[PDB]
């Protein structure tokens, strides 16, 4: 029950009678669908990301059926390019970060060496580049531009960029934004063998 990042992780889910493909999110604490029709009362909460933010219904207790795995909890109902499953479902499903194992009970944080510089890092099945908060970094870019949830966001393109990330090494692309977070994107997370499981 091994999945690489090669690709991005989706998978198949039943919720509310219906079908959708989702996105395995390491990286997201909450699951968050398309505009969808789902009964019960819900919670009118505002969930929070890169490019800002959004709002969103929330619903609990919601049944979900990932790759053929039940589970129950939090499900989110709001505008979004993307159906998530973030850390709630994950962890209930069973889901291991592997590269020896990271749970998913908490975020999935790492510390990474870059530029000669000490971070603190979010590993993230769900982003497909890797974006670190506003630093130094010698070299050239690209004013390459980015999305997320609540919008987008200008970010600096560094390419060949030396990280080592949990003591592994690797050189790619990373981008330097005014993201909260530091994101360590599937691009990067290929080079150091992450992997997800059942
Ligand atoms: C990094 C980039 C290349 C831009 N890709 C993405 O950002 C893609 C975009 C995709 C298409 C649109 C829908 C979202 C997906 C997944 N995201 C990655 C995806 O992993 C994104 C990463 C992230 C984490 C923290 C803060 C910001 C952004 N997570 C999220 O959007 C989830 C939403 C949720 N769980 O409710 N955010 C959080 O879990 C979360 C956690 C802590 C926070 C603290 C302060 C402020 C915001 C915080 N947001």
């Amino acid at each position: 029950p091994q999945v690489t990042l090669w690709q991005r992780p989706l998978v198949t889910i039943k919720i509310g009678g219906q079908l959708k493909e989702a996105l395995l999110d390491t990286g997201a604490d909450d699951t968050v669908l398309e505009e969808m029709s789902l009964p019960g009362r819900w919670k009118p909460k505002m969930i929070v990301g890169i490019g800002g933010f959004i709002k969103v219904r929330q619903y609990d207790q919601i049944l979900i059926e990932i790759c053929g795995h039940k589970a129950i909890g939090t499900v989110l109902v709001g505008p979004t390019p993307v159906n998530i499953i973030g850390r709630n479902l994950l962890t209930q499903i069973g889901f291991t970060l592997n590269f020896p194992q990271v749970t998913l009970w908490q975020r999935p944080l790492v510390t990474i060496k870059i530029g000669g510089q000490l971070k603190e890092a979010l590993l993230d099945t769900g982003a497909d580049d890797t974006v670190l908060e506003e630093m130094s970094l010698p070299g050239r870019w690209k004013p390459k531009m980015i999305v997320g949830i609540g919008g987008f966001i200008k970010v600096r393109q560094y390419d060949q960029i030396l990280i080592e990330i949990c003591g592994h090494k690797a050189i790619g692309t990373v981008l330097v934004g005014p993201t909260p977070v530091n994101i360590i994107g599937r691009n990067l997370l290929t080079q150091i063998g992450f992997t997800l499981n059942f």
